[PDB]
């Protein structure tokens, strides 16, 4: 029998996550509510962090202390600007508190730890931004931002999977795997969203990459520089593709079907989106997405076994490989990373 607290949590998942609501709801019942809680806690954290109407003096303690708020029955927060999209999740956060405290203790420790590590990373960032530039300047900084977001989400999910025995324990002693899983998704989003992020004064592309192609970041969007813009996105795609093999190692450690589906679907969507963005000038003019018929095929190819998913990965590695052109200054490196992926899949599954 579903409680009203449970119904509220599932409702807010649907209102706050177009994509993940569907996969999360298919999860095995051992992790359905825990991952749902995990999602809403991080979503609540993000609703606070994104709201520029909350002054730093109020916001920074909320982010650092949020892990402790999960223990406070009936916790609520009405300080978001009235137009913040997800504000009502925090207004009604007491449903999340209830379901958090209903979780097995092992799950509560995982969620609270990640809330703690992420809240504090977010706080350190919001602080820097208020006083310094906080512009991503190096590839190292790029990877760190992604770790404090997607990497910690992957850490938490992995710890939940292993605790419930839905994933091989070795997934915890090789943390680059869940990091690559997370960074593959976030970097693909960062690549594809570059224009709309730029039109909201958000910039995540590291200068160590784009300054080799343009003088100022905004130059990427002028039609005069479309060719050098494509070369820039090409190196960004190259950088994301370097995670792809490790994403496959990770998927090979998953031992329960609904967990496999939950992890495989976004990864397949990511490589397909990277192949669409590669050498595609539209990426700089608008927000592009793979076609409906492609997305449908991918859902079927991601909800079976590792062999089928790897074949899908090999298919998109080959397409990128074929688009790759010698005029691109990243030509050799793109084809080498695609070859590594294809040859690795051929070795696992001739």
């Amino acid at each position: 029998n579903e409680t009203e607290t449970q119904k509220a949590c599932f409702k807010f998942l649907d209102l706050t996550s177009r994509s993940f609501s569907a996969v999360i709801k298919e999860l095995h019942p051992e992790l359905l509510l825990p991952v749902c809680v995990f999602y809403l806690v991080l979503r609540g954290l993000d609703t606070i962090e994104d709201d520029t109407s909350i002054p730093l003096k109020t916001k920074e303690p909320m982010l650092r202390e949020f892990k402790d708020y999960l223990e406070q029955d009936g916790w609520t927060f009405d300080g978001n600007r009235p137009e913040e999209k997800d504000r009502e999740l925090l207004v009604q956060f007491h449903n999340v508190i209830t379901e958090f405290k209903n979780m097995k203790p092992a799950y509560r420790e995982i969620v609270k730890d990640i809330t703690d590590k992420m809240g504090n990373g977010m706080a350190d960032y919001c602080r820097k931004a208020e006083f310094e530039d906080a512009s991503v300047k190096t590839i190292e900084e790029y990877d760190l931002y992604c770790y404090y977001v997607a990497g910690l989400v992957g850490e938490g999910l992995t710890r939940l999977f292993v605790e419930a025995e839905f994933g091989n324990p070795a997934l915890l002693s090789r943390p680059r795997l869940h990091k690559s899983m997370g960074l593959f998704l976030q970097k693909t989003n960062i690549i594809r969203d570059v224009r709309e992020d730029h039109d909201d004064d958000r910039h995540f592309w590291p200068k160590e990459i784009w300054s080799k192609y343009v003088t100022e970041f905004e130059d990427l969007f002028k039609p005069e520089n479309r060719e050098t813009a494509l070369n820039c996105g090409s190196e960004m795609v190259l950088n994301a593709l370097e995670h792809a093999e490790e994403c496959l190692f990770y998927l090979a450690g998953l031992r329960e079907q609904s967990v496999f589906n939950f992890c495989a679907i976004p990864q397949a969507m990511a490589i397909a989106t990277l192949e669409l963005c590669f050498r595609n000038p539209d990426m700089f003019d608008r927000n592009i997405k793979i076609t409906k018929g492609e997305a449908c095929q991918l859902m079927m190819e991601s909800t079976q076994n590792l062999h089928v998913l790897c074949d899908t990965f090999r298919r998109y590695a080959r397409r990128i490989h074929k688009k790759n052109t010698p005029k691109d200054p990243n030509f050799l490196k793109i084809s080498i990373v695609c070859g590594k992926i294809e040859k690795f899949i051929d070795t696992i599954f001739p």
